[PDB]
């Protein structure tokens, strides 16, 4: 009715239920998998995603929002198979994930041409299917807001204005890329309440995080388990502080888990050190119980995982 | 034997015949094509490649070397189809084409892991087929020798020392990247005679061009027709001067034509302005006749287009 779902009829935002706002079923580099397929195994990848999703559902997760887009190996037909096997509500997205420059395809191409690609995914469908994009994903990281990064941001604003789908971002918590994404998007006419600034939970700099929330956007405390960015304990402490300071209606929580990911950083012998407890269920095992025994009312849990995602997609 | 060909038994390097050392059957950004297939037309692309190759063969071209690798949309099965329809000898390669950073896949991966990918293509086959790579292609441009660019250059050296296949490079004629590529490769123990420093025809600075030939590598006067980089008549005067100065033993000539290319810069609109006479038969129409009118004999032409490619692959 409003939010398109992979392999399902669209639904009203009020029916989204308990939601994980940022989780990846599978991530890979398009060019590498295309050039060297021997490196990948789809059977395992599907099995890994299906199993992970089933664990999440057993904890009550009703909807998963998967911001895998161009540059992370979005594959709508893979996503269909996971839904087919699990029955999860899956929201797919459109957009471009870059840190520095766009692919050469985009040389001498306008921001409008880029926005047109996103709009195609939202109105027509993804990768030749009738599965439609429910949001736009954009990124910026250590390199900052480069020329191409900015062009992609402004294209996302155009797509939002045309289709009203919200925007999810990837940012670096330590260099103000998040605040800049927000500024540019809102200058382009995007409603601040239609923006989730991502990976802000990677820092304990509470003052910076509040600055984005005060400007009306959702803040992504969304990498629970990725200790190399910030340990779980510190994340919980920051989350609790924000809630106590009255920021629960701006907070969104997730793991940014990748059921399978091809980056060398994700090698098995690195897990114990970088992300020992990383998964899509960590928050049920740690974060939520922690909050409840620290004076946080159930109503606040309901706000973060149900109400906020609802408003976001409304 | 010696040189592996797409869709054919390998051949002796002595039987390579008249060769175009740098031409592309098709170029595209892997990620863009994968995410937005609606932008592309396989049937038209095949038609374009087939017809162009046939025109080259009518002018005596026996072998085409196609340096389309990761980052340029290498597709071995598409290459097979063109071979079947034309009968051309086609040499495919392996390697990586980047200007700044490697794909995220390579985060926390060694230069050895990279080399292993090249050696896989050379020894086992490309993209799950039995078509083997006959050379390694690497690149550097305006941004210069970045850390990741340098990593790829060294992996190419490993692949060459292991398998003996030659290396073809892409460089920017104005920033010393070509000379730097040659230095790094030779320091790694690569035979200079197994290196083609590419795109040197983009400049008329013969002092710089000669510096590379003097160190033992082939020089790529390889973008005939691409006037936006350097107009035909200027390339001709440079080519002629080099021959007159005795450098025909290091000279290689080609067009770097792309029968189909998805970059905005290559739109049909811009062709008349940026590269009006660009194609795989330009050197037969203009360059070769021009050299002959200026006293260059048949032997020199045979040296450039038959003998040099032979040495390169020996
Ligand atoms: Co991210
Ligand atoms: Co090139
Ligand atoms: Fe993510
Ligand atoms: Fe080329």
């Amino acid at each position: 009715m409003r939010i398109p779902l992979v392999g399902k009829d669209s639904i009203e935002s009020k029916d989204i239920g308990f939601t994980l706002i940022h989780e990846h079923l599978r991530v890979f580099s398009e060019a590498v998998r295309q050039q060297w397929p021997h490196l990948y195994n789809e059977d395992e990848e599907l099995r890994n995603a299906v199993n992970e999703v089933k664990r999440a559902m057993q904890f009550g997760v009703k909807t998963i929002v998967d911001p895998t887009v161009m540059g992370l190996g979005r594959d709508i037909r893979f996503m269909e198979k996971v839904v087919k096997a699990t029955g999860i509500n899956l929201v797919a997205g459109t957009g471009i994930y870059i840190y520095i420059d766009l692919p050469f395809y985009f040389l001498n191409r306008s921001i409008d041409e880029i926005a047109d690609l996103f709009i195609h995914d939202i109105k027509e469908g993804i990768q030749g299917t009738l599965n439609k994009a429910g949001f736009v994903k954009i990124a910026a990281d250590e390199p900052g807001i480069t020329k191409d990064v900015e062009k992609v941001i402004r294209a996302a604003a155009i797509a939002n204005k045309e289709t009203k789908v919200p925007i999810i971002t990837h940012s670096n918590a330590h260099n103000n890329t998040g605040l800049e994404q927000q500024r540019i998007l809102t200058e382009e006419g995007v409603d601040p309440g239609k923006i989730l600034i991502g990976h802000l939970g990677d820092t304990d700099n509470i003052d910076y995080i509040k600055k984005i929330a005060d400007k009306g956007s959702f803040i992504g405390l969304d990498r629970y388990g990725l200790d190399l960015f910030l340990p779980v304990d510190k994340r919980n402490e920051t989350t609790l502080r924000l809630i106590k300071d009255g920021y629960s209606d701006k907070i969104m929580i997730s793991h940014d888990y990748a059921c399978t990911i091809d980056m060398g950083t994700a090698k098995p012998e690195y897990k114990p050190k970088l992300a020992p407890r990383w998964s899509t269920t960590l928050i049920f095992e740690d974060t939520i119980p922690f909050l409840k025994r620290n004076g946080v009312n159930e109503e606040v849990i309901a706000t973060i995982f149900k109400e906020n995602p609802k408003k976001f997609f409304s």
